[PDB]
RNA sequence: ACAU
DNA sequence: CGATGT
């Protein structure tokens, strides 16, 4: 089982779990980062896990690109095969923002197809996935 | 247990 | 050491 190289990586970093949550996403051969999230004020590891999956998936679509997206989160390759996002976050002012974002991506993945495939990257075989932030 |  | 998730 070898690595895709021809693919997109995304990643979460967070402040905090719950905490200021951002991500990015970056060219698994290059490293060179191709989209980074503004940070938001308060959020999860896996919503921010999530949205990082579903972004990669509308910058792919909207480049005609067929590449695959690397996640190292279980629980968000699950959520965007299931089109929800099962997250225990309480919703409140404080919490608005993110949960704004969530709810408009999924229905983003409601209204849009793709065929991309959304891959595990083995961190346990190939180390940090290469859109980490260098944080743990 | 596993993945973050 | 704590949290988020299956
Ligand atoms: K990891
Ligand atoms: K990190
Ligand atoms: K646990
Ligand atoms: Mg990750
Ligand atoms: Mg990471």
């Amino acid at each position: 089982e070898e690595i895709i190289w021809e693919s997109l990586s995304v990643d979460v970093g967070s402040q905090g779990n719950p905490g200021i949550v951002e991500y990015k996403g970056v060219d698994t051969k290059t490293g060179e980062v191709l989209f980074e999230r503004e940070p938001i004020p308060i959020g999860t590891n896996n919503m921010g896990e999530f949205l990082a999956i579903v972004h990669g998936l509308r910058y792919l679509k909207e480049r005609n690109s067929r590449k695959p997206i690397y996640s190292d989160s279980q629980t968000a390759i699950k959520w965007v095969k299931d089109k929800k996002a099962k997250s225990t976050l309480v919703r409140n002012e404080e919490t608005a923002l993110i949960w704004k974002l969530v709810d408009e991506a999924e229905e983003w993945l409601n209204t849009h197809t793709y065929e991309t495939p959304i891959l595990k990257w083995q961190t346990d075989k190939w180390g940090e996935i290469k859109a980490d932030y260098g944080r743990k």
